[PDB]
């Protein structure tokens, strides 16, 4: 029976003869049907985690994961346990929930997983080339080592009065406050916190020159570049549209400003220990002798500042929002300010910040309820066996880990959805290496990453901005608490999170009503 093969060919010929309606109709029915037939077959493998079923091909569970990622995970965890895959915008994501997932992903061997393959398409078009994820891991490890050189205790000692002054200036001059002229007012915390975060971070990490730029129309380039930081970069990283060209123009104009300051400092040999720019100028030689270019130094600055912008601004937005319905906590924090700072007669110092455990537990608890990053990912480079299982995660998959999900589990945090800074009494550290330690190129960090509380990640990709974030959030909240009481308009409460930015932001407009503790207090200086 070669007669059959002839009819194969005849059928192929008649196929290409169909009316164009039926040919496009067939162009959609065939992949859909195949997609379901493939999942059903896939769901038989014993060496693959369960795969979340989905109707639309390529799209996958993208809509559900994107809008309600922790709800998606809880549903999947109830059905399939702690390991399961789901299709997402063309990728397969293998999720591993809970502390053993933290260990599987955050401590995966450098050979098995790649962060830069996962992230580069999100960050490289915003930050620029050659740094962070547009470079091999060992370069990244050392860039973190260079940034850490400016994030020392002694640096934080000089940043505290800089950050504090910036907050007072903001209270004095910003339209949102004007404390010298109003005793009460209403703000949207998603306007005020992003602005306060960029002003305080610029002044301390970037220096006075870069801070001064933000009082000009130059500040619009930060807005344009900020807009370019979006999950759309995973599908359309470059499209010949205005959004993208404004992004690229901002990246070039902003990195040009940094290089101009860098080259002017070197031209005058004016390199002190003022800011992170001084620091990187003195210290950006890799261990194989290669030196970072002024452009790579500038792109590193953008990426570090931009990442710290979003996480910190989100977090201080959430602190304000939780305290607006917790007058008890504001009272509690105010008393600690009065006791640590001798009734407000002692100036805030970095040392005194460490003696304010309730303030630091408020940051800590906010990073529990509202982790700014619901998902961290790697691309799997070599097949991985899931220990004590029959599961194998093949190369070309992605592993996804979500400590923010574990932060919200009653099993690890009793009453996980109640905001209680006292769940941290006797434990106000920003995190804790609770045992051994290892160095990946930027300093010794906890060897284990099994803690259920992992707001700053762990392993080779762990955050290097933790202590800067606490310093900055600490000075800002110390001043907010000693200066203002605040509350919600009638009937309003803590807004639910918006996860689509991939930074967990309050849903707007998130407004609070502030009023001066001392209506007669005046903020000195010029305006
Ligand atoms: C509330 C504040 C912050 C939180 C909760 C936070 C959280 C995190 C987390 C969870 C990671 C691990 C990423 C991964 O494993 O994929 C990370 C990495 C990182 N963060 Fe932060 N971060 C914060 C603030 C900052 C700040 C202020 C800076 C800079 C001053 C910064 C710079 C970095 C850097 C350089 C990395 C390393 C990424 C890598 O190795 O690939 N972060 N952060
Ligand atoms: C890649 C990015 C991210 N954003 C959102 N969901 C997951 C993510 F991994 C992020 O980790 C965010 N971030 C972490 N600490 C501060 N910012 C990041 C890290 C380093 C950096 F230099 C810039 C930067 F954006």
């Amino acid at each position: 029976v070669g007669e059959a093969l002839e009819y194969v060919n005849i059928g192929l010929s008649h196929f290409l003869a169909l009316p164009l309606a039926q040919r496009i109709s067939l162009i959609i029915i065939i992949p859909f049907i195949y997609n379901i037939v493939w999942q059903l077959l896939y769901s038989l493998r014993k060496d693959r985690p369960p795969l979340v079923f989905y109707w639309i091909p390529w799209v996958g569970s993208a809509v559900v994961y994107g809008m309600k990622p922790y709800e998606f995970f809880e549903e999947c965890q109830k059905k399939y346990g702690d390991i399961f895959s789901f299709v997402l915008l063309g990728r397969v994501m293998t999720v591993y929930l809970g502390p053993k997932g933290h260990e599987f992903v955050f401590n995966a061997k450098l050979a098995d997983v790649s962060a830069e393959a996962a992230y580069a398409h999100l960050t490289t078009p915003v930050f620029g080339k050659g740094v962070i994820y547009d470079c091999p891991n060992s370069r990244l490890m050392e860039q973190k080592k260079f940034v850490k050189g400016a994030l020392t205790k002694e640096a934080f000692k000089s940043y505290v009065p800089l950050i504090a002054e910036e907050v007072y200036k903001y209270f004095r001059d910003s339209k949102n406050f004007r404390l010298n002229e109003r005793t009460t007012g209403t703000i949207d915390v998603m306007v005020t916190q992003p602005e306060m975060t960029i002003f305080t971070a610029s002044r301390s990490l970037l220096g006075k020159e870069m801070r001064a730029k933000l009082d000009t129309d130059f500040a619009y380039l930060y807005s344009d570049l900020d807009k370019g930081f979006t999950p759309i970069n995973f599908v359309f990283p470059n499209l010949p549209l205005e959004h993208y060209r404004k992004r690229d123009h901002a990246q070039k104009a902003i990195s040009g400003t940094y290089m101009s300051l860098i080259k002017e400092r070197r031209k005058n040999n004016d390199i002190q220990d003022r800011d992170l720019i001084d620091s990187l100028m003195k210290n950006s030689t890799y261990k194989d002798g290669v030196k970072m270019t002024d452009q790579e130094i500038a792109n590193l600055l953008i990426g570090v500042l931009m990442g710290g912008q979003h996480t910190s601004a989100a977090t201080s937005a959430w602190i304000l929002l939780h305290l607006a319905e917790r007058p008890d906590v504001q009272q509690e924090l105010y008393e600690e300010q009065m006791r640590v700072l001798d009734g407000g007669k002692k100036e805030l110092t970095y040392d005194l910040l460490q003696e304010m455990p309730l303030l630091n537990q408020t940051i800590k608890e906010t990073l529990r309820m509202h982790h700014p990053l619901h998902s961290l990912f790697r691309k799997v480079m070599k097949d991985m066996h899931v220990p004590n299982t029959s599961y194998v995660i093949p190369a070309g998959y992605h592993v996804l880990v979500s400590p923010g999900y574990t932060h919200l589990r009653d099993e690890y945090f009793p009453n996980a959805h109640q905001f209680n800074i006292h769940r941290w009494n006797n434990d106000s550290a920003s995190s804790y290496s609770v045992g051994e330690e290892v160095d990946y190129g930027f300093g010794a960090i906890s060897k284990g990453v099994s803690s259920p509380y992992l707001p700053f990640g762990g392993g080779r990709h762990r955050c290097t901005g933790e202590h800067f974030a606490y310093c900055q959030l600490g000075v800002l909240m110390s001043i907010f608490i000693r200066t203002l009481k605040w509350h919600y308009p009638e009937g309003k409460t803590v807004p639910p999170p918006d996860f689509t930015s991939m930074v967990t932001l309050p849903t707007g407009p998130a407004k609070i009503i502030w009023e001066k503790r001392n209506p007669e207090q005046k903020i000195g200086g010029r305006h």
